[PDB]
């Protein structure tokens, strides 16, 4: 049992050692499609690529790149994209990328200016009556309500295709409370936060995959995925102490480079789960 591992790599102070068997074992694939010249400007990180096989495509003629990943976990019928925070010059990009996958929630875990540098193009409308439009992807986005709470705030956008005339209600769920530094001391507002996704249908497979994303989309938007899948296999597992954190964070490294970005987020992504349990058990 995980609650048992805890207490043993906390005691021992192993979360550095833990998290670097991780970082050694973690898959390894190309990525020459992120590093083509031409995609250089799409990029906000040169060290954070999508691997080729996992990339999402855009389907536009001339350039398909976007920094986007799709992390399919097969046992718990469970998919994310995990991309970056868009850029001044990608927002079109992004919003086209929620179109094409029929996502119904994007899940932002970061502010816009953090450390006071950006950390995210502002991509949505921050008033009703000021719509935004996106001439190079053709897409128009507005805000229709704004409900903010002490550690989040739901948004509920309206998607159109000028294109076709079609319309979709997009739920935005930004977490706004996590530190500049290390992680939250406690996980109860972050799990809130994960079972407020979940009551939306947002991860549900009616709909197209979530969109998740922080600054590079690896460290915060990895413990909300892993934390998601873990809690999941274990109401489907008949022993549901089978279930292990280092090869779910394992199984999904091989479609994103990453995931998890430092010891602190492994030992808090576990405490999640572990309280999570209780809810669940
Ligand atoms: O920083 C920017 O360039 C930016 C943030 S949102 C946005 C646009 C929305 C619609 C057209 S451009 N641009
Ligand atoms: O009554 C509502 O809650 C309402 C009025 S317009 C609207 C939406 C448009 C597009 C997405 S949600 N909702």
């Amino acid at each position: 049992e995980m609650e048992k591992e805890f207490e043993q790599i906390d005691k021992s102070g192993s979360w550095a050692a833990i998290y670097q068997d991780i970082r050694h074992e973690a898959s390894d694939f190309p990525s020459r499609v992120a590093k083509l010249p031409k995609n250089k400007n799409r990029n906000r990180y040169r060290d954070v690529s999508p691997f080729d096989h996992s990339r999402i495509k855009l389907h536009q003629e001339d350039n398909d790149y976007i920094n986007a990943s799709l992390i399919k976990m097969e046992e718990a019928q469970r998919s994310y994209i995990l991309t970056q925070g868009p850029l001044p010059n990608t927002v079109g990009h992004f919003w086209e990328m929620v179109w094409e996958q029929k996502s119904r929630g994007v899940v932002m875990l970061n502010r816009v200016m953090e450390k006071g540098s950006l950390k995210c193009a502002q991509y949505w409308p921050q008033k009703e009556e000021k719509e935004m439009i996106f001439e190079d992807t053709n897409l128009k986005l507005t805000l229709i309500s704004e409900d903010i709470k002490s550690y989040y705030t739901v948004r509920q956008l309206e998607l159109e295709n000028l294109t076709t005339q079609e319309t979709r209600e997009i739920l935005h769920f930004h977490y706004t409370t996590w530190p500049d530094f290390g992680v939250p001391e406690s996980p109860a507002s972050f799990l809130n936060f994960l079972f407020k996704v979940r009551e939306s249908g947002s991860l549900s497979p009616e709909h197209g995959p979530v969109v998740v994303h922080c600054s590079a989309g690896i460290g915060r938007s990895g413990t909300f995925c892993l934390a998601d899948t873990c809690l999941l296999l274990m109401d489907k597992r008949k022993d549901p102490s089978s279930v292990d954190i280092k090869k779910v964070l394992l199984e999904m490294r091989k479609f994103r480079m990453g995931l998890i970005q430092t010891a602190d987020q492994l030992r808090f992504s576990y405490l999640a789960v572990i309280e999570g349990a209780k809810f669940i058990m």
